[PDB]
């Protein structure tokens, strides 16, 4: 559907607001900085479709005490407008908070879906649980594939990504090879999307089990993959920060989703 009438500033072709970083990848990619979206624009064209943005965390043994505090600022920070489920996996369930929802957000505990996540949301969104929002995170991330730039390397010449070196491990990236190196958290895409990727990391971890090999795991397999199928959009570290270890760099004009000491 057609959208409504909107009154915003002009975007300035032979003005950018970003001359300081990269806000396009190489593959015609959009790389989300502050300053490079429209929100109202965004938020419109989502809403006009009633997306639906699965958000799927781990929550196991002591990780259930990170819980309160990531729900409750996802409450106030993560798609507010749209329509969000929670997906909870956790060992203790009896231990998840009891945490009060915006209209339109439900949360599902999973004790520990494939059919069940095509059918109940548009999008998914696999983060980590001992994290933050503290600011904005919303439908500029949407895409049919995301990940975002780690923290500690997107300053960093890519012989330096901590990639799976092995030449033996089905994760092998040779040190000529690299775009970026995406954390192993804050990935997401269409609910097709995501599920052809933990198929694809699912069999590879178990081809390099068979063959008796285990350097990061998750996030070594996880960039091979990206390496391999591009994204159609990549987060900057604003997406994805640690204060306490990295501090406020200039480049950060927020700092939306953080870790938590
Ligand atoms: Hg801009
Ligand atoms: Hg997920
Ligand atoms: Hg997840
Ligand atoms: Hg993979
Ligand atoms: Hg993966």
């Amino acid at each position: 559907v057609s959208l409504p009438r909107m009154v915003y500033p002009q975007p300035k072709v032979l003005t950018p607001c970003r001359k300081d970083v990269l806000v396009v990848t190489p593959w015609l990619a959009p790389i989300v900085w502050e300053g490079t979206f429209n929100i109202d624009i965004l938020n419109e064209q989502f809403r006009l479709q009633n997306t639906t943005i699965g958000l799927t965390v781990f929550a196991i043994k002591k990780y259930v005490a990170f819980l309160k505090l990531f729900l409750e600022t996802a409450e106030k920070h993560f798609m507010v407008g749209h329509r969000v489920h929670y997906y909870v996996f956790t060992d203790q369930p009896a231990a998840v908070p009891r945490v009060t929802l915006g209209t339109g957000r439900q949360l599902s505990v999973l004790e520990v879906c494939e059919r069940r996540f095509l059918s109940e949301v548009d999008y998914l969104v696999c983060v980590d649980v001992d994290m933050e929002f503290r600011d904005h995170v919303g439908v500029e991330i949407l895409t049919p594939l995301f990940g975002t730039l780690h923290p500690s390397f997107y300053g960093s010449s890519r012989e330096a990504f901590t990639y799976e070196r092995r030449p033996q491990s089905q994760a092998y990236i040779p040190k000529d090879e690299g775009d970026f190196y995406y954390m192993g958290a804050f990935f997401g895409g269409s609910v097709q999307e995501v599920q052809r990727l933990t198929r694809a990391c699912h069999q590879a971890m178990m081809v390099d089990q068979a063959n008796g090999i285990e350097v990061w795991h998750d996030a070594s397999h996880l960039n091979k993959y990206l390496l391999r199928h591009k994204p159609t959009k990549v987060l900057s570290p604003e997406y994805l920060w640690d204060q306490q270890l990295l501090g406020w760099p200039a480049v950060l004009r927020k700092l939306r989703f953080t870790a938590v000491p």
